[PDB]
């Protein structure tokens, strides 16, 4: 049971490569992402795990600043806890 | 650092037209919508933030009322916290 | 307002029928899936609501074990309540 931040961002479909990209360098393990709908237009949403409240703050606050200015889109975060997960919580297991 | 509920819908798809429609006139900013499977047949997933848990409820409601007599589906509510959202937050920010 | 347990399950695409499987014997009433992409290369997320934590770990520590030495996955769980869901609460209703 090692607790973790569920980073949730849901945005236009053309910054797929631009948040993408972002994710990768701020330290997350990895991603989740899958085609949606809003208002119908056509968008993206990702899922980020994260170990701690700050990493996921980082990743919000950088997409943002360089986007939420021009794009339209949504971040919020949600309480979770990981079970299973190699890259998340390591060989040594999430106990 | 604005709470929210984000309330779930999962239902026929049918019913997209139907449910899209009365999420718009309770008063929610907006709301995400993706195909999905279900049992594994296709099937529509909501996903709405609210400010307050009565918007959550009040479209909880009615969807049930009108339609869960006759068609299959679950509704449930999450925790969350928006960190960006024009629409949501407005343009004071979510502080 | 029947609280409940929301069981995700993030992992290969081939896994789908296997993993399946496992959520039908576990004694869960149902559960979601949809085509996610993950980091970009395809794959599955599973979504479980389940009654008892004690439910949720055993569809975790099964899938887990049995596929999770060889093929690449995550599994977390999130807090929720149900509001409507005739499987989930039965007739008598989520109160």
């Amino acid at each position: 049971a090692k607790p973790a931040n569920k980073l949730v961002i849901v945005t236009e479909k053309i910054l797929l490569k631009k948040i993408a990209k972002i994710i990768d360098e701020s330290g997350a393990k990895g991603y989740t992402v899958m085609n949606t709908g809003g208002k119908i237009e056509a968008n993206i949403k990702f899922e980020i795990l994260t170990e701690t409240r700050e990493m996921a703050e980082e990743i919000a606050d950088r997409v943002a600043v360089k986007y939420f200015n021009d794009y339209a889109g949504i971040i919020y975060i949600c309480s979770a806890e990981v079970l299973y997960g190699h890259t998340f919580c390591g060989p040594e297991g999430c106990s």
